[PDB]
């Protein structure tokens, strides 16, 4: 029937989010030195194992709630729905793993895990997305999602809250040793594994599809528009950033471009299912520009992002959420909402998720951070983080 | 119709196995040394076709058979049903890869895996899973299974039976080379791609899902609970092993967090289909802190298994497959067997799997050993199986 | 209903052409020294967005045409095509990325790219696969396939295309650097991470799947007999090719089983609809055979290909549609064809790739290599192409 294959796409996609697992953890793994990628394929593994106990225990009934412990329902498909917004909540916190990379406490980042898995994440898709339970017939949404803020995959649900909780901590803890400096100005640490980044960029992608097609909740003939969206996206921002780079030399260059595919994806994550192939495409190479740009700006600002987080997540889910409004059919709206009262609606959903997924982890990791302290000793952080704390 | 969509269901899982073979490629090859590397990927590649040959020539005739050289049939799910054990016959001789590295000869470890999917594994799944044929009217079970022993996805049929030949083989062939001495005790030999051990332990989950949802034969709304149990069982796993370790050191740490998983996934396999989230999660939990405790066992003991299959997939399987018993609902039982019985079903079928998965391959392999040594010269151990035996 | 279950197939045999992809990226990356893996790299997701934006923009028009930037249709099944039609166009030029490596430029392989995603590939597609539109009513098929060429998957269309402007492309280029001397014969480069291309090997196999399965364009009770053939080819290619060496060392051995693995799965590309079980091992071994030979009579032509894509994807590809003609039912050719008619039209399609694919490119890149030089200067190529050129 309908719900058995539907059932069937909601665990397959699923799958593919569990592979957008695997391509982070190698995306984050080689662009680290050798001293530290055990660390963070370890980081990775954790927190993945942590925050599937988290949203299993009590994230699902605190995001979905009027669940603690999951069982068996009544709903046929809220089983599935729970495993892929499972794999959503592990997402969110292997992208605040990347940017905190060679110069955080191991035990420190499973805390800052277990705060986002806890509080941050689901109190935020609670608000955004808490009426939509896949066959519910009576679910009350949040108060964001009742004002009209749109979010079809997570841009600002999955993308932006990581990104803000990934800057506090990168502002928290400070930037690595032998980065920045005030006489000869911004050293570059290249990885040392970056066809495994490659690697975990593609998987990243493939992840991706699995992302936007389970958050479409039907099937029907439209959901191949929503693939398509996704693959010119990532390849539209790719194809920008190759474009912006042209000559540059390699080892530098692939960072950018691959970073230019996944802030292409997180651009199209928030619009996939609601805008033509034209505008993915514009709205794909407009992120990865904007990527490009911001990893330049964090680099004049004195902020250490190892796998550039912030350019790819933060700023990527941003320009998808803003660019909803700009670039969407209008009958996904609210009927009577306009183009530019749509845009004060995202908007107002950005500047809240800035809020509370920054500010509000920014007075929590800096009250932990004085009382336990979340950056490695020097002779860690020089010798490798492989090696103990 | 159904049969249309099963069939591409049992396709798509055979694609999730395959998946779960690349994994345990990765898993091997990165957790061993340079110099041995290269041979673990060559023997991880020829296993698989080696075993694909044997079960598409006579494995599945002495396996499912009342075949040899299979063709298309009457039965329309039986050619999908072929390609999913096929891909089961290679994982358990894949799983046999993983123990014998750094020390065993390749045509040794060849005619070890023709062992395996020639008399061990399709004689055993005969006696287990002989009237598992799907889609079949009139299939004779094989004689454990006709006395009531439940094995879901191949916790004793796929890992226990490798997980013993692994141990016979390094039984006969020894320990490596400076791994235990006399004087100071067990030294340590650390792996040198352990982030490849990290993407390898991902992709062994998202095939562990394949799996699972491949051997539970139907469509309905209950493969979400299977996928479900699978998602929890790794976790909790992982979770429980990272508990343990805490504050332990990275680059010995990872090896038992990702041991726990893949530990915690063995135990699941075995009752993935009926038993609730929390028993798949205590289930898990319990096989990971086995895992541990196993791998400490293994060092006290002087056995060397390089990957800990033994601790994985030997203590895994024993302890999924006696936990049936203590967690699964009473309807999946036979009529008129109590929680004790089916104890003593699942307990026989243990000791029936350790006798032939062990003490009839540990005499061909002893006796293929004195007129055929598996081991190799002491040079080539010292200057690496990459080079030639 | 039908629909949107073949249409989740074929999204899903998509995202399997794009696991392809990911594999494409490891075989080359590890088969090249670690001063030239990233540049690989780079050029493993360049060429893959080059191709997306050229197949959007106009490839699909070319194609398939009677399209230019394409949009939503009234044909349901149009989108999912063209993003597997998208898949098999990248998947034509990462082959030609594999044989170039370590001594071409970046800049003059994004070239290469654009011709082959501009004029190659979708001119002799349109040729062999003009009215294979899926779900189309009125589709002109080209004059190849009006005559009587059969390719199920791309063995011609794909595999061929890419295997003779790869020849052609290391015809001009030339040879690597220390690579053939005139005194002490050939010299063997070997690369730094031969688990990644066992990995991409094993990514290519499950990939290649949905490189069948999504090829087949319906779904019945046959498509696992495609899957079957599919497995088959690619695990007997690899014995076969295993059994050649079984007692050469290692390290050099995994590139030719690996080869095997690879080549056998291209000569099954053409007729995985058509042949059976046996006929599927027949000329999967055969074409590891031949993989392993053209090899051998590449490294004594003086023609330098750095993952043999030329034995591989080139004479795999011409082996399989050849034996199209020799293997399959005669029920799946022309009425009225036997099978001596057959084999003259499947070698006129084998002439007419070789003319087109091989001939143009070489002019073309001759010329642009005579105003514009493709190859790196010496010092690029002793210090490495991850540093620029």
């Amino acid at each position: 029937s309908e719900s058995f294959l539907l059932n069937l796409w909601i665990l397959l996609c699923a799958c593919l989010v569990l592979i957008m697992q695997a391509g982070f953890t190698c995306f984050e793994s080689g662009n680290v030195r050798n001293k530290n990628s055990v660390n963070v394929a370890l980081k990775n593994v954790s927190d993945f194992c942590v925050c599937a106990v988290c949203y299993w225990a009590f994230g699902y009934a605190l995001m979905y709630g009027n669940g603690f412990f999951y069982s068996t329902t009544t709903n046929s498909h809220e089983t599935s729905f729970f495993l892929f917004q499972l794999m959503f909540c592990c997402t969110s916190a292997t992208i605040i793993s990347g940017a905190v990379a060679e110069r955080m406490r191991f035990t420190g980042y499973i805390l800052v895990t277990l705060l986002a898995a806890s509080l941050i994440y689901p109190l935020f898709g609670h608000w955004a997305w808490g009426g939509r339970i896949l066959g519910s017939e009576t679910s009350t949404p949040g108060w964001l999602e009742q004002l009209g803020f749109i979010d079809f995959a997570g841009a600002t649900v999955v993308h932006s809250v990581g990104g803000w909780m990934a800057l506090a901590c990168v502002l928290i803890i400070g930037p690595r040793l032998g980065r920045f400096n005030n006489k000869h100005g911004v050293n570059q640490i290249f990885g040392d594994n970056l066809p495994l980044t490659a690697l975990g960029t593609f998987l990243l992608f493939l992840g991706w599809f699995g992302f936007n097609g389970g958050s479409y909740g039907k099937i029907d003939d439209m959901l191949s528009s929503v693939f398509v969206n996704t693959a010119l996206g990532g390849t539209f921002g790719g194809f920008v950033v190759l474009l912006i780079c042209i000559w540059q030399q390699s080892l530098l260059s692939i960072r950018f471009v691959l970073n230019g595919v996944l802030a292409g994806l997180v651009a199209i994550t928030a619009s996939a299912n609601s805008i033509s192939s034209i505008d993915a495409a514009t709205i794909g190479g407009i992120s990865g520009a904007l990527s490009f740009f911001a990893t330049i700006l964090l680099e004049k600002c004195k902020i250490d992002d190892v796998v550039s987080v912030v350019p790819v997540h933060l700023i990527g889910g941003i320009w998808g959420t803003l660019a909803l409004a700009i670039f969407a059919d209008g009958q996904y709206f609210i009927a009577g909402n306009s183009r530019v009262d749509q845009f004060l609606i995202q908007l107002l959903g950005v500047v809240t998720c800035g809020i509370f997924a920054f500010g509000l982890p920014y007075m929590l990791i800096r009250l932990l951070n004085r009382v336990y302290p979340l950056r490695v000793s020097p002779r860690v952080e020089i010798l490798g983080l492989n090696f103990g704390e």
